[PDB]
């Protein structure tokens, strides 16, 4: 159906009564399509609670991860919530909110497989395109091959099939995939390779919206809504401490 692309200030958004939110929809349990083919996840619930707290009806747009930041700047959405770690490189093209969770990238291998960055010597490592996982894998020398996937669950599929030695991904995504697929006796979570603060993104220079999102997030963290949503998803509070 197409849409009107525009980078919108907070007051322009407020006038419309609607906030357009970009996400990926292939990164469970943060944002994904469930068994009845509807968009959900910790970040969807969070996104909706943000929209609500601002007096705005959310309109969700799922699309491939590698495209999200560039379509944000082109004006397809007002903000993106799609598990983006804050990086200096990314902050050149977008403005990040205060982080809505903290986490890290972790080595995942089959039983008896690589557990440390050092173990990745002559190994084949699977990572999703445009991610901090791919970025870190590119900097670990002596990996035989960094294999890059458009979608992160595809890397998991290749780890299981034995086409790669190691998948590097988010620690919560790794834990949940193992629980979901009952892979406790088949997969092995190794070392935390790096830690990261994960945040919403706004088009570069969209300071009015940036500030409103920060305020709404602060409010959710104070009024118990964040705690409730984190509990539902993780049985614990995942905010940066
Ligand atoms: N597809 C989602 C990737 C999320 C990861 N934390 C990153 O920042 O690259």
């Amino acid at each position: 159906g197409g849409s009107e692309f525009q980078v919108r200030s907070f007051e322009e958004i407020k006038r419309s009564g609607e906030i357009r939110i970009g996400t990926e929809g292939a990164f469970p349990p943060f944002n994904y399509f469930d068994e009845r083919n509807q968009l959900t996840g910790f970040e969807v619930d969070l996104g909706n609670a943000i929209a609500e707290r601002l007096g705005l009806k959310p309109r969700w747009i799922a699309q491939s991860f590698d495209t999200l930041l560039i379509q944000l700047n082109q004006g397809r959405f007002d903000f993106v919530i799609a598990s983006h770690g804050i990086t200096e490189e990314r902050a050149r093209a977008v403005d990040f909110t205060n982080p809505h969770y903290c986490t890290g990238g972790v080595i995942v291998s089959r039983k008896g497989g690589p557990r440390t960055a050092k173990d990745l010597q002559g190994k084949v490592v699977g990572v999703q395109v445009g991610t901090t996982y791919m970025e870190a894998a590119q900097k670990i020398p002596g990996i035989k091959e960094v294999r890059t996937y458009q979608r992160d669950p595809d890397a998991l599929q290749d780890l299981l099939a034995g086409r790669i030695d190691t998948w590097i991904t988010d620690r919560f995504v790794a834990k949940e995939a193992i629980k979901e697929r009952k892979l406790e006796n088949t997969l092995q979570v190794g070392e935390l390779v790096f830690q990261e603060r994960v945040a919403m993104a706004v088009a570069k220079g969209n300071k009015s919206l940036l500030d409103a999102l920060n305020r709404a997030l602060a409010e959710l963290m104070q009024d118990g809504t964040y705690a409730r949503i984190s509990q539902k998803w993780f049985g614990e509070d995942v905010r940066c401490k």
